[PDB]
């Protein structure tokens, strides 16, 4: 029937969803840096929170990358074809628009870690 697409927009569901829970980290992960830097004395806890944090973003993105790299190997498959469809376009609209939310969330933690890196070092 239409079960390969309407299966596959369940996945495009799945991953914007990913994409958000990196996005809902890093805000934390700016949280603890905050608090760290605020503080005189810093909480262990604290930092291994943090850790989790980093840990379980750099876990959701490798799932994210591994989901869309994927679609893309999929999408050329077809393309190998030499021929186009209408479900071959709207899977090469979504891959490259879960992959320009995803390059978003990634670029901004990577700079949120560059910037807490100077941080603590400029730091003490």
């Amino acid at each position: 029937r239409d079960r390969f697409m309407d299966e596959f927009f369940e996945q495009v569901e799945e991953i914007r969803g990913f994409i958000d829970k990196i996005a809902e980290n890093v805000e934390e992960v700016k949280r603890k840096h905050s608090a760290i830097l605020a503080s005189p004395n810093p909480d262990e806890k604290t930092k291994e929170e943090l850790e989790e944090l980093m840990s379980d973003i750099k876990k959701t993105a490798n799932k994210v990358r591994s989901k869309l790299k994927s679609i893309e190997q999929s999408i050329e498959q077809e393309e190998g074809l030499n021929r186009s469809s209408a479900d071959l376009r709207i899977r090469k609209t979504q891959h490259s628009t879960l992959s320009r939310k995803f390059v978003e969330v990634m670029s901004e933690y990577n700079a949120t870690q560059s910037d807490y890196r100077e941080r603590c070092k400029g730091r003490i």
